[PDB]
């Protein structure tokens, strides 16, 4: 079991509940059969590439690990350096311009690229989510999570749709590093801070530029405890209700939701499969964009359930598997440690 709040078991529990929803979401970039078919081929190399989501990651801790704090520039050379030795991670279409400017070393203004990208909107895509759970790792603080999870959102992703979707990520990994917990209690944490965030006149005129209900995330949130208190919700529900997109708006209250649902033992997944399995199985079982939904629904729930429920047969097959680990470690020592 996991330990007391912000263990080395929960921040090695956190990134590795990442790499494996990157590496094994990955594979259906679907049907609850069909996955619980592959992840029995799991079972007794590095065989599994991550992607996108963690050569991000690894680039955000890497940096927050070199200066023992956030220094932007240092964390946009580093997303950029990374993209530039190894593009075919899987970056969005968008995201690579930004790294394409930030590489000019007459750059001197690391946020301005993302506030150009779409016609000077920003992005509203999930990557300033998918990364972030190192940020929490790194700040205990309500505060400073919500500060460092915008500003390392916002080297990419310039839209309050982008940025907030990554301060939501960055609290639901924060509150999971709390351990034991209600649903309900997580939940209305949760809620609180978005509604809190929600209130700001670049928020409510990013959303209805957009053509948005007029607090977004908050609405999703509060879709969330409707769901959790309804009888048989199928995939069907959660992705019409939740969606299972690459927005953010679309992907990071449904990493939520699969969370919270798996929380409690479910019969149409095998009791023989732990709780982390099982989020991670279930959210895949949701389709769209498995990668990035898995990998955010597993650093939630390895941040929660710890490294204690991270099967090395899993774990093995994922690509980097003792570099995220030694990450995770390292985190623990310079930010926990004294
Ligand atoms: N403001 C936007 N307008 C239109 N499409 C967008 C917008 N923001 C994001 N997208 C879509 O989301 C994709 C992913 O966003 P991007 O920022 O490139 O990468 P990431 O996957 O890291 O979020 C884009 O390539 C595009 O298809
Ligand atoms: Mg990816």
């Amino acid at each position: 079991m996991a330990g007391a709040a912000r263990s080395l078991s929960r921040f090695r529990g956190c990134l590795a509940g990442a790499l494996l929803g990157d590496c094994v979401g990955s594979f259906y970039e679907v049907d609850l059969t069909s996955v619980l078919r592959h992840v029995q081929s799991l079972e007794p190399t590095e065989a599994l590439y991550y992607t996108d989501d963690t050569a991000m990651a690894r680039a955000l801790v890497q940096s927050l690990l070199a200066k023992e704090a956030f220094d932007e520039v240092d964390m946009a050379h580093r997303f950029a350096q990374e993209y530039k030795k190894d593009p075919d991670r899987g970056y969005g279409a968008g995201v690579v311009t930004v790294f394409k400017k930030l590489l000019n070393p007459k750059c001197r203004d690391v946020f301005e690229p993302a506030r150009a990208q779409f016609n000077g909107k920003g992005s509203y895509g999930n990557g300033g989510a998918m990364r972030v759970a190192g940020i929490s790792l790194a700040y205990s603080s309500v505060q400073d999570v919500q500060k460092f999870a915008r500003l390392s959102a916002q080297l990419t992703h310039a839209s309050s749709l982008g940025y907030n979707g990554a301060i939501l990520q960055a609290l639901a990994v924060h509150l999971a590093l709390q351990g034991e917990s209600s649903s309900e209690h997580f939940l209305k944490q949760l809620l609180g801070h978005m509604e809190d965030l929600e209130g700001d006149a670049q928020s409510v005129l990013d959303a209805r530029e957009l053509g948005m209900e007029e607090r977004p995330y908050s609405s999703r949130l509060k879709k969330i405890g409707e769901l959790l208190d309804q009888a048989s919700v199928t995939r069907e529900e959660v992705v019409s209700e939740l969606g299972n997109g690459i927005a953010a708006f679309e992907s990071v209250p449904t990493a939520i939701y699969c969370f919270l649902r798996c929380m409690e033992p479910d019969p149409e997944i095998p009791s023989a499969f732990n709780s982390l399995q099982r989020t991670l199985i279930y959210s895949i079982s949701l389709g769209g964009d498995t990668d990035t939904i898995a990998t955010m629904a597993g650093a939630i729930a390895g941040a929660y359930y710890g490294m204690d429920q991270v099967p090395e047969s899993w774990q093995q097959s994922c690509e980097g598997y003792e570099e995220t680990d030694i990450l995770a470690q390292s985190l623990h020592r310079v930010f926990q440690k004294s």
